[PDB]
């Protein structure tokens, strides 16, 4: 099994106003995303030990009773509303992953997307406060700590796609993104249950097959034990850990948009006898938002593809890829 090229692309230069200084950037990120897909972000300015500590004190303290109560609806018929966001169980001797999804904190009974009841909006859950001290204000400052961020990456792919710096980030939102954030626990285990282990066509233990990621850019913190894949022609190659850096790539939405120009690229989780956290978060854009696809590669770049609205894409996506790889 060989290794794949990821490079290390300081983006700082994408907060500040230093234009060719992001040119620099983009193209770097164009380049990582005509190659294998996947870099890392470092110089982000995320505290991301802090953020490694508040999800490790969760993680390590809720009880089954409250694991119950903030179950989505694979796990408890009581709660119909809760398709995205909630506790996602174990299921000792058979599912060794659990998690914690939670999105946009804007989502209210205020807001008219709820009051619509538009599908993939939900308004989250969250532990009892006195359990969990912090927790939430933990969980919803990192919210748009990571939006800061992604917002800024995507400055770098509108640059690197020959577009002006806007062309996504305008249609990432505070008031209407669908963006999540997963906090997953990847538990050590002995014995390891052999029905949480996957077997690949090409005989790697695996702990999530291989997929495309919905998503426009999927924007990875985990901690420091390798784990994931990418694929390539040539086979699966091996995605170094860094739990200093965000492990960043592209969801099927950008390869659509871009004529899979940017491709979406196939990766999977190996199976790792250890503990360990996998916190993505996961730009999306608005229910309605549409990007125009073109096609980089045409001196004219028109694309023939039909504009895709971001909702359908997320709602289809999310579903097929339970049924692919399983409810986790
Ligand atoms: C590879 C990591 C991103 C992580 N995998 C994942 O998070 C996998 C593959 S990208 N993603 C999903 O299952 C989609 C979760 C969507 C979320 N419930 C929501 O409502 O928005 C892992 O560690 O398994
Ligand atoms: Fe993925």
């Amino acid at each position: 099994v060989s290794k794949a090229n990821v490079p290390k692309i300081d983006v700082s230069p994408l907060f500040g106003d230093d234009q060719a200084a992001k040119m620099r950037v983009a193209q770097q990120i164009d380049a990582a995303s005509r190659d294998t897909g996947f870099f890392y972000a470092v110089n982000h300015g995320i505290n991301v030990q802090r953020l490694s500590q508040k999800t490790k004190e969760f993680h390590m303290s809720i009880t089954p009773e409250e694991k119950w109560d903030l179950a989505i609806r694979a796990y408890n018929k009581e709660h119909q509303d809760q398709v995205r966001a909630g506790y996602y169980l174990s299921i000792p001797g058979k599912k060794a992953v659990e998690s914690f999804c939670y999105l946009n904190p804007n989502f209210t009974p205020d807001h008219p997307r709820i009051q619509a009841k538009t599908p993939t909006h939900e308004v989250n859950v969250w532990p009892d406060e006195t359990k969990h001290p912090g927790f939430q204000d933990f969980a919803e400052q990192y919210y748009w700590d990571v939006f800061g961020l992604s917002s800024a990456l995507l400055k770098g792919y509108a640059l690197a796609l020959g577009k002006e710096e806007n062309f996504f980030a305008r249609h990432f939102k505070p008031d209407d993104t669908l963006a999540s954030v997963v906090l997953i626990r990847y538990p050590y285990l002995d014995p390891y249950p052999e029905a949480a282990i996957k077997t690949a066509a090409d005989g790697t233990k695996l702990s999530f097959e291989w997929h495309e990621d919905v998503s426009l850019i999927t924007v990875l913190y985990q901690s420091n034990v390798q784990n994931l894949q990418v694929e390539t022609a040539a086979g699966y190659q091996d995605i170094e850990a860094d739990d200093t850096g965000y492990l960043i790539n592209c969801g099927s939405y950008m390869a659509h948009l871009t004529n899979n120009y940017y491709k979406a690229p196939i990766n999977r989780v190996k199976w790792v006898n250890a503990e360990r956290q996998s916190l993505p978060f996961f730009v999306n854009l608005g229910y309605d938002s549409v990007i125009d696809p073109f096609d980089p590669r045409e001196p004219n770049g028109k694309s023939d593809r039909e504009p895709l609205s971001y909702g359908d894409y997320l709602q289809n996506g999310l579903v097929s890829l339970i049924n692919k790889n399983g409810q986790t």
